[PDB]
């Protein structure tokens, strides 16, 4: 085993220590000066990780989805593509530009290699069983479809994308930036602009969502603004979503049916519930009479931060998300929110990020994987 990682002691570079109960070999020859907290998970410039001492498209019936960073950030530099732990299922690249408009472009960050390195790694991992899906959103994740004239350039370029670097499809997590609103012309182009780009890339074309609480359950509760606005895009989709995670951070509470109190971030009935209300469907805050019709198991699975550093609130243990699963699956080892039936075919669990689990010593990846593989 290697050495643990301690305040004061010396290294060289290419020195291998554990921390978190992973590996990291030093970049720099330094003292881990004492009360300085320069800990591999927490220090990209003297650590990096490694070293020792229906029908929708077919994919794993439990996955673990997430991020893959197309870019630099307090994680550290992005990492090639081909070093994706295989505790992932679905690897999400983050992100595609907005190029506008209606256009949308990809370019890769040369830490990750060359685009043709990165192209083949992506047959890799797909030869591996894993999809590859490019996502929309990020710094450049305002997308404008106010006209069929951006549409069609929405279409058309991603297609140009997909086809080049051999993605399985798209995810959206670009509502925060692209004016998703009650009423907003946006709401019914983007699913006219997927259901075309779709149409000329085939039925092996992967869709996810990863929509904020208030775009979707928040309907339930409120409908104006931002609030229950993603709802007639799902509705819209349905029969070619692949799965949608909601992300169930940095928005606080949830309020469901299924409980006389708003559900608590963090929690695992939060994450079942939100889920439920996802699969059960349920009623709109809408004036009119207006109902979400439920989702397929399959088509549903619940977005959490990895760690600490991913997010502003809304954090999770592994216990947690394993004790959501049970409950969702199986009925097991559920709090004060307990499914009607139970779920055998749910799809499983997105977080934020692969990179911040690297960069913490896949202390996400690890647990919450063996616990989907039952
Ligand atoms: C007993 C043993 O082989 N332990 C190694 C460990 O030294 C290494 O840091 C880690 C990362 O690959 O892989 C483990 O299997
Ligand atoms: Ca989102
Ligand atoms: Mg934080």
């Amino acid at each position: 085993a290697c050495p643990g990682w301690a305040e004061g002691t010396a290294y060289k570079v290419g020195d291998v220590v554990s921390y978190n109960n992973a590996n990291y070999t030093a970049l720099v020859a330094h003292t881990a000066y004492v009360g300085a907290n320069w800990n591999p998970a927490a220090s990209p410039t003297l650590w990096t990780p490694g070293g020792s001492c229906g029908n929708t498209v077919p994919f794993a019936k439990h996955a673990l989805v997430g991020y893959w960073h197309n870019f630099a950030n307090p994680s550290g530099s992005a990492f090639p593509l081909s070093q994706v732990s295989a505790d992932w299922d679905v690897i999400v690249v983050a992100f595609a530009d907005d190029a506008g408009n209606g256009n949308v472009s990809f370019t890769l960050d040369p830490a990750a290699g060359s685009a043709a390195q990165f192209i083949q790694d992506i047959r890799a991992q797909q030869a591996k069983g894993k999809k590859v899906v490019l996502s929309l959103g990020g710094q450049n994740g305002s997308v404008t479809l106010n006209n069929a004239t951006q549409v069609q350039n929405f279409v058309n370029s991603l297609y140009g994308i997909l086809t080049q670097y051999g993605f399985d499809g798209i995810d959206l997590d670009l509502e925060s930036g692209s004016g998703i609103v009650v009423g907003a012309p946006v709401v019914s182009n983007l699913v006219s602009a997927v259901k075309q780009l779709k149409a000329k890339i085939g039925p092996n074309f992967y869709l996810s969502m990863a929509p904020e609480h208030p775009y979707v359950q928040g309907g339930f509760v409120a409908y104006g603004g931002n609030w229950g606005a993603y709802l007639p895009i799902i509705d819209g989709l349905r029969d070619d979503l692949s799965v949608i995670h909601v992300q169930y951070y940095n928005n606080g509470g949830l309020y469901t049916p299924y409980s006389t109190g708003v559900l608590a971030e963090g929690s695992a009935d939060m994450l079942v519930g939100g889920s439920k209300m996802l699969i059960e469907g349920f009623p709109i805050a809408n004036g009119a009479s207006g109902s979400f019709k439920g989702l397929r198991p399959d088509q549903v699975a619940f977005g959490v931060p990895s760690g600490r550093s991913s997010a502003n609130s809304g954090f999770v243990t592994a216990d947690t998300v394993a004790k959501a699963l049970t409950c969702l699956t199986t009925l097991q080892g559920c709090g004060s929110v307990k499914p009607a039936q139970a779920y055998p075919a749910f799809r499983g669990v997105m977080t934020w990020s692969i990179n911040w689990d690297r960069r913490d010593g896949y202390t996400f990846s690890r647990p919450v994987a063996a616990s989907l593989r039952q």
